[PDB]
């Protein structure tokens, strides 16, 4: 009898991370049954139609759902994941999952992890024991405790899930599957990825990938940290990309910021919603340098010892080689600049923290270890 | 002074009996509290008794009122219920932009309150955190203790787990369940025109059984089983029983039409109800013979009064419990329950105070004024 | 090319006419495909589960969907309203139909035309030009006007429509379908579903079937007539089968009023939430006399001669032969007693004012005439 | 004097321009009437300039504001605005406890308000109720109809359709519309510095184009085309255009993106904004030497200044136009556009009084006091 998998995937900050899983599983149909459920995010004109990366990866998309409030505020966000509760019941009593597949931190999976919860519906959390330092940590570690398995990515994710009392049982230190991409990323036409997103004239290594995102807790410091950032880009006047934000509430407000710095018009910059994951992964690798608070930076870029700004609160806490310069008072324009200065163009060794390129096939295995006998939530409390 | 605006959202009787403490006591003191309160849930459902009238009849000003149960009695209205309060609140939250939200227990109503206050950045006191009870619910009320910025647990037991959860330590606060606030200050009227009231005139304390069996939503089949075999028993031992309707509602129509077909509503011996007012339940269940059931009064409340418990099942495993409670936890023949009610029923334990003190609702008073409004973000204590 | 036809159906009151037409299409395979959507009321345990019904007579359920809110009052009504509303979009997407069938006047029909229309699907709209006195007017002629196809059941709903400015060429007269199963029933042993239903005592034509709903506008004065009522019944003591009360707004104070009256325990009386339609044909077609308010009393019932009761405002203004006699003000119990005498065990004429029992395949001939080339309605103002 | 309590909930900007003069007349008049505002759909959505604020700058408190759009900017997602709206309304109404509810106009949101209203037995006003636009507004137009009690129309015309649609003469009154009592009271200021600042300084009276096109939802296509080849006319015809952006949701961004991709909003001869100012846009309309797209107030309002009109595609076939409105419905080729664009530019005809009289408002005021309070249950005059 086949494991039927139900994969739901709301942005590309999750499918870059699911969709080798998605690939792995579908390339068992002896072990496995696959559906995809796309909702959130993906149906979103403005974050760039990225529900078309999963067609173009040929994915039987078996359900849409159009589940996000418009808003983009903080109560927006909250009425989204109420409308994706509301919808997805209905879809999950069809599909009838032996198990759920849920990624990462956004409110978008704590809708998924409370509905199969609730509905007895098994769940396997992928990037759990993790610390980011935003309200992101809350829902991270909520979504562990409604979650039945655990999949991390390093050693002190895995001590985190059990020193929150977590079956040791339940979970695998796979590696993110991220890392299956990047460490066997062909390196195709490298430099004319960069011409396509950069411009004709840039050359491996002289440019910078820009991509901040808003955290919501203090929406009126992630405005003013935006503006000084895009200052120092104009003034350090090297080929930038920039991509827009990705955290929906304060949104719009750090896209005017870029509209009236007249960045979507300027030579040095080029403003973009989404660049393919493949890509984007020949972008950062020769990058000059990337700045922001992306998790990119802190825990993929690594791999190609790509230097790193991480400004602000967002990541705080998060495991980082050598490569990552932190700027938490990013509070003017200098110390930016100066950021700039110091790491724009170096070169660090590469390091593999977040994984060794095999977590898809441990996960593999760890799905067809699962008998279905039971199931609750052992908490170990002692 | 700038007062502490306080949102209290209350969605069933069973929060509502740990919250109401805390609703006086805020209202008590105006100078330094303003109160707005949230009725939702269950409160507004005929099947579950009206029991918003609980709240008016306390002469609570109910500031909004929200329609947040979708119907269907199963776990997928469940899961569009917390949907559906999703959707709705974050505008009444916007509206009374509180300083702080109240969150009681474990259900689902309850992560929806949660969740919506975490990701809108309102401060959130979560009541009853720490505790064990062995269902999908354990799972829940961890989770809400993971957004909750402010922890107020019930015994020495539940603030270690959340210790041991890696919560901040600064942020817990030991205070007693409210509940017993009322049950150590309950003093008994005439308790026998109580007694008469629910059970019939010709009843005598402790003599009388009050048998109150929730749905685990986890296994539907066998809690209906269950419930079939408890009635059947109830029935053979025959002495006067006080049925309560289930309160949990994935399974509630299902666990509903095994005592319609058992003619339990139509019984000399039986008296099915929705709900009992706290203050006469509390007298109900202090005198009663023996009370049997899952429900969370019976292995944290009744031990104050040393009345005997018989707990059925998996719901409630791993909780604290007095020398009162009696599990069967394979309860899966009528013969079992019925031995266990007449090794239970008539017998007199001492009186415990696990889950409370009689002080909860001062010592949160002073939790809530020591609450400085200057960050917010939760600490999580990983130690490797 | 096949016509992918959806049909909805949320209620027993819908189903007993569209069931017919369901039947119609699956016998067509060749020139139709057949999606049915099961949501509202047949989902719920108080309603009857009468999604079974649609198991029973083997339709393959596409999907199912939770649509209503708890709270059987006029709040609830509407919540319920948008939560089809927010659920429909996507499945409509999925399943692609190139018509939809809506059926009759409740709140859940405005929500599937809404949907049907602002998506640009066709809506072909059963039981159109009716008069009923109460909101459902309202609601009945707010859906025809969104509605691009009508199929009515008499010459004078036809002029009704015309008169309400639609398009004569988009208006069929077929008959109403529960005709087609009214005048081809089959009595089998209808002495045995007579016993089973009423007792085992009861003889052919000594019975009577109670059916009233609340009135939503006016629900303070739907319980007091309801009690007058029960008082009547109880007084002329003849078995009476007493259906539940199915209009939402309202209905717990209806059951509330039989709860306190002891009909769920008297030997008298059998209290029902739902009788399958074929044999609720039998039961009303050898009744002693029908009670209430039901559209059954001045639709359907006529085609047998059965005595019928008619109290209240709702069916004021519909069409009934001679059977049918009106109590408006029903305010006193000997008003209802009175009724009952003059009435109980008579025989009319069978009259067929509703329909001539083909109008399915009058339908399906209606739907193959459909050319798929616009679509907008056109309102004939002159 | 028992007050009426009078509910108005706007959507749009689309409704605000027409509802803001009876809010006006409603609040000069406190004796007889208590207002509550509801904010809902487009006004919070910053894409469309977050148009809330033009309440806010008219000095209305708001009551309640309400999420109430789904994001996707197509059908699927006007549909569940719709369904949005229903579930959040109810609550917010039996809160306020309104007599009687005005709604507007042909939008879905207007949908979701009477449907609300009439299933809760609440008393509505239909604004703008018997016109003809040829799209699925029709439809929609005539379904508010059918559910609202009470009708105000804006011509003779749109009365009789009324009629014939079999609506009680008794409940329609023929007031005008109420964006008249603003167009014919435009005291016209300093127009010029209202024209230099949306424009630019460099432009004068009746030498500028205000573009004005929204898709239609049955055939985005063909929207899209259309739209391309509207604004390849306005590149060559090169003369200084006020492009305000789309708003009707469905095919939104794909209009957008149109823009976007012909330079338009970074242009000389172009001004790309969401919204101007009801009071400033009257005067900007005013003083074009024409307007081209398919906006009402091409063939509704503009007439009142004699100002040319270039009327695109299937929008607004059937709406009354003076001899002001050239209709180019198989706007198929530039060149034909192009053409529309010579023809019409810098004309000037005479001032029409088509849609309103400018006594919109106190005609309504009356009408709502004349409504006594003892029914309510719509009367459908069917002759046959
Ligand atoms: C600039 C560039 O190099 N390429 C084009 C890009 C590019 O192909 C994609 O971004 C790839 O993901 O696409 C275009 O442009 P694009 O689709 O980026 O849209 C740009 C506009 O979208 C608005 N925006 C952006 C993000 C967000 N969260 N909300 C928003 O409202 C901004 O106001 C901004 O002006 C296009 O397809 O139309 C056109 C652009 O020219
Ligand atoms: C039985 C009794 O002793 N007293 C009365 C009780 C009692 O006072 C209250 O329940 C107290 O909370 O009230 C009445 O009856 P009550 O309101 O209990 O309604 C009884 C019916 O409720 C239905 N039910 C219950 C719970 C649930 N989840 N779903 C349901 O469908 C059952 O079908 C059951 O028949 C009343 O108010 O009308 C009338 C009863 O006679
Ligand atoms: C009475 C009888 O002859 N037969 C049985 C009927 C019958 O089979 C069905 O109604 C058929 O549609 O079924 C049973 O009973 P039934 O399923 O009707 O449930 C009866 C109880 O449901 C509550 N109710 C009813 C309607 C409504 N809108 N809301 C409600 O809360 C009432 O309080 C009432 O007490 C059963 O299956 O359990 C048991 C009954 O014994
Ligand atoms: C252009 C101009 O003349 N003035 C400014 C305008 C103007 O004042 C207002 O629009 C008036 O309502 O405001 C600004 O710009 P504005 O708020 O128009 O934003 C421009 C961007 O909006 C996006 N858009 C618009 C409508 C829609 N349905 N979807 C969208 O994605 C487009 O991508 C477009 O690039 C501002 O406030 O920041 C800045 C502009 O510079
Ligand atoms: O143009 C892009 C930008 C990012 N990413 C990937 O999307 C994921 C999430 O990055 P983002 O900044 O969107 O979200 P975050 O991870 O910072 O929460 C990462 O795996 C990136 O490698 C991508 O594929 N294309
Ligand atoms: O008729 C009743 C029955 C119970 N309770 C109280 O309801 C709360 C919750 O009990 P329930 O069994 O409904 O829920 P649980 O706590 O079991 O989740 C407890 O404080 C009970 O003492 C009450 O006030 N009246
Ligand atoms: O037990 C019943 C009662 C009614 N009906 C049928 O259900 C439809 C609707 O009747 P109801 O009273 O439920 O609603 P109404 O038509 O009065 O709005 C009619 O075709 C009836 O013949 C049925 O099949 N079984
Ligand atoms: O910048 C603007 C553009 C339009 N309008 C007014 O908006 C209303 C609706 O115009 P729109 O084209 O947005 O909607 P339509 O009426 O075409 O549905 C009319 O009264 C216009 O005069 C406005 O106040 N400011």
């Amino acid at each position: 009898r086949k494991l039927r998998v139900c994969v739901a995937t709301c942005n590309r900050a999750d499918y870059s991370k699911l969709a080798p899983i998605m690939f792995g599983i579908k390339t068992e149909p002896e072990f496995f049954e696959l559906d995809v459920v796309v909702l959130g995010s993906h149906l979103i004109d403005d974050y760039g139609n990225t529900y078309r990366m999963i067609e173009q990866d040929d994915f039987d998309i078996n359900t849409r759902l159009h589940t996000i409030v418009r808003g983009e505020d903080e109560a927006a966000m909250v009425e989204s994941v109420g409308l994706a509760l509301v919808k997805l019941p209905d879809v999950l009593n069809r599909l009838k999952p032996d198990i759920m597949i849920v990624h990462g931190d956004r409110f978008d999976a704590l809708a998924l992890a409370t509905s199969a919860a609730l509905m007895n519906i098994r769940i396997l959390h992928i990037e759990g024991g993790e610390v980011s330092g935003t309200i992101d940590d809350s829902i991270r570690h909520a979504i562990t405790k409604l979650a039945h398995y655990h999949v991390c990515c390093t050693r002190s994710a895995e001590q985190h899930l059990i020193s929150m009392c977590e079956d040791h049982d339940r979970i695998l230190l796979a590696g993110c599957p991220s890392y299956d991409k990047l460490l066997s990323a062909k390196n195709k036409d490298y430099m004319s990825i960069i011409r396509m997103w950069l411009g004709d004239d840039v050359k491996s290594k002289d440019y910078i990938v820009a991509l901040q995102h808003p955290v919501t807790t203090d929406i009126k410091h992630s405005i003013k940290m935006f503006e000084l950032t895009l200052d120092a880009l104009i003034s350090f006047n090297k080929r930038t990309l920039v991509l827009f934000p990705n955290i929906d509430a304060g949104s719009k407000e750090m896209v005017r910021v870029m509209r009236k710095k007249g960045i979507e018009h300027h030579p040095n910059f080029r403003a973009v919603k989404h660049v393919p994951f493949d890509q984007f992964i020949q972008l950062v690798a020769h990058a000059g340098c990337m700045i922001g608070n992306s998790s990119c930076g802190v825990r993929e870029v690594g791999a190609f010892g790509t230097p790193v700004i991480n400004l602000g609160t967002r990541q705080i806490g998060r495991e980082t080689g050598e490569n990552v310069l932190h700027v938490r008072d990013a509070d003017t324009q200098d110390k930016i600049l100066q950021a700039l200065h110091l790491q724009f163009g170096k070169q660090y060794p590469c390091s593999k923290i977040y994984g060794d390129g095999n977590a898809v096939p441990r996960i593999l295995k760890f799905l067809k270890s699962i008998d279905l006998q039971e199931p609750l939530q052992k908490k170990f409390c002692f």
